[PDB]
């Protein structure tokens, strides 16, 4: 229906946006690379990739969501 | 209903991705004390977290919808 | 109805986070310049312009869907 197409057009801005989010990830850290080893990191790198694996489910879901 | 499994969904992108967006926030403050006072980032700081509020309205409003 | 409202706010945060996103683009940015002239960040810049593009114009569509 047209709340269909609608949920669509949702999900297709938000992946666009992650496309984005990660595309800000990596230029910061090739700004941190600038001063060194990115050790200090570490963590800052765990959350961000958990986060990513989080989205990547919830739009992996949202499209199989019926079929 | 399947499109409010959807949109419950949609919204748990947008939560994911908020988190996303305040990592790279806080990165890239970290990333500016490096060289001194943040003071030249007054307003940039204002500006998100005003976004950042109206983002939280939003969410808020979404998830208390009809209860 | 009801599942209008919900579609509308959650359009309202993708447009509430772009502008969040482009703030931290921008931040990016400006360090980026204190080490120079950003030549070597042209195809990220275009990346960011690219999918800016595409965000703006699922965001038209969204809005514009039946009128």
């Amino acid at each position: 229906s047209g709340i269909v197409q609608q949920q669509n057009d949702l999900l297709r801005a938000i992946e666009a946006q992650q496309h984005l989010l990660q595309l800000t990830v990596w230029g910061i850290k090739q700004l941190q690379a600038r001063s060194g080893g990115r050790g200090g990191w570490m963590e800052w790198d765990r959350e961000i990739n958990n986060y990513t694996s989080l989205i990547h489910s919830l739009i992996e879901e949202s499209q199989n969501q019926q079929e």
